[PDB]
């Protein structure tokens, strides 16, 4: 007996990243993951490969192997719904924890090459690749929401700006004014890519959720 579907991501129409996962959300957790998979129906022009991962009982996402292309269309079917959302230009960042950069590409080419500082080796910036998840223009980072006290040395509690979020366990490209003096020569963050304040306002308003973003 399957579970109905509460919701898909992307939106209908919605137009983003090439990196975007289809994500599909169901009422109740799901025993038979099999059938869920086979279920869901994802077409493409260019016939893109991917994979399903299951980052929740009742949450599953494909991810498109070497991206979607850009501009094109995407349709998913899942039990009685369907929908259509397409993909934007290919804008990709590359988040460099040896050379501390972060070189942001549009279809190919280079826009910026910006300075960066990534996680300390205690508390690194994770390698992988990942996409654009949110934009918020101002948010809290409390390191209580990564498992760290505030009255240990690890521990901070600050509002940054142009924060757009990275991973699902807390990492964010953000506004660092605190360590523009390290951006480009060390690795200081907590994990996040610490970008000045005003490379963080131009790929803030750049920035398209799904958008690719990896760290290597």
């Amino acid at each position: 007996p399957i579970p109905g579907v509460a919701s898909v991501s992307p939106a209908n129409g919605a137009v983003v990243g090439v990196a975007h996962p289809v994500v599909v959300t169901f009422t109740t957790p799901v025993t038979d993951r099999r059938a869920v998979e086979r279920s869901i129906r994802i077409s493409t022009p260019h016939n893109t490969t991917g994979h399903f991962e299951w980052v929740a009982s009742n949450v599953v996402r494909w991810v498109p192997h070497r991206y979607w292309p850009p501009h094109t269309r995407v349709s998913v079917g899942v039990q009685e719904l369907t929908e259509g959302f397409e993909t934007g230009d290919a804008l990709i960042g590359v988040a460099s924890i040896s050379a501390h950069t972060f070189t942001v590409s549009r279809n190919g080419e280079v826009l910026r090459t910006m300075p960066a500082s990534l996680g300390k080796p205690s508390r690194p910036t994770p390698i992988g690749s990942f996409h654009a998840m949110s934009k918020e223009r101002t948010v809290v980072m409390d390191s209580r929401t990564i498992g760290i006290p505030l009255n240990s040395s690890d521990g901070y509690l600050l509002t940054a700006h142009y924060a757009v979020r990275v991973t699902w366990s807390g990492v964010y490209v953000h506004s660092a004014p605190w360590s523009v003096n390290s951006q480009g020569y060390a690795n200081v963050s907590h994990g996040c890519i610490n970008l000045s304040p005003d490379n963080a306002a131009w790929y803030f308003d750049a920035v398209t959720v799904g958008d690719p973003i990896e760290v290597v």
